[PDB]
């Protein structure tokens, strides 16, 4: 789980969004997994505005952050799945590291602020869904 709070918008990875996300959905892009939904109260989280390749994630799954290399921002093939369709996910970065399902929504960031949320994982690579080309995410 996790979640970006910028702004009066909330953040999350689109399979893990609430009905409450979807009751006040902004906006939505199935092929990068990113759900964006509106908030009453004000965010304090800076996006990153960069082309940084490294950074440091969490990972709930071993209660760590972790610093990584990790590539641009592309369209992979995803193998495996769960109730979706092992398949293509646009805007997506991978590294070497690892991640479970339940990783998904762990941030990645840099020195410029929040870069990506854990979206993808397995044979030892984690895949982060970019946000940086949000540009909206910082004004009104
Ligand atoms: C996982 N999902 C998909 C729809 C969302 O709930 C809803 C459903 C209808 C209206 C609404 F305002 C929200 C949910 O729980
Ligand atoms: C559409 N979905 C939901 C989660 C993702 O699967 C995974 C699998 C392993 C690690 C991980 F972090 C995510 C996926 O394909
Ligand atoms: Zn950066």
């Amino acid at each position: 789980s996790g979640a970006i709070y910028v702004g009066n918008y909330r953040v999350v990875n689109r399979h893990l969004a609430t009905h409450n996300d979807w009751a006040n959905l902004v906006w939505e892009d199935s092929s990068r997994d990113l759900l964006v939904s509106s908030t009453t109260a004000q965010g304090c989280d800076t996006i990153a505005r960069c082309d940084c390749q490294t950074g440091v994630y969490y990972c709930s799954s071993r209660r760590k952050h972790y610093p990584v290399s990790f590539s641009k921002p592309s369209l992979i093939f995803v193998e495996a799945s769960e109730y979706y369709p092992a398949r293509y996910q646009s805007h997506l970065m991978l590294a070497v590291g690892h991640s479970e399902p339940g990783d998904c929504g762990g941030i990645l960031r840099c020195q410029h602020g929040v870069v990506g949320i854990v979206s993808t994982g397995g044979n030892g690579l984690v895949g982060f869904a970019d946000v940086r080309d949000l540009l909206w995410l910082d004004e009104e």
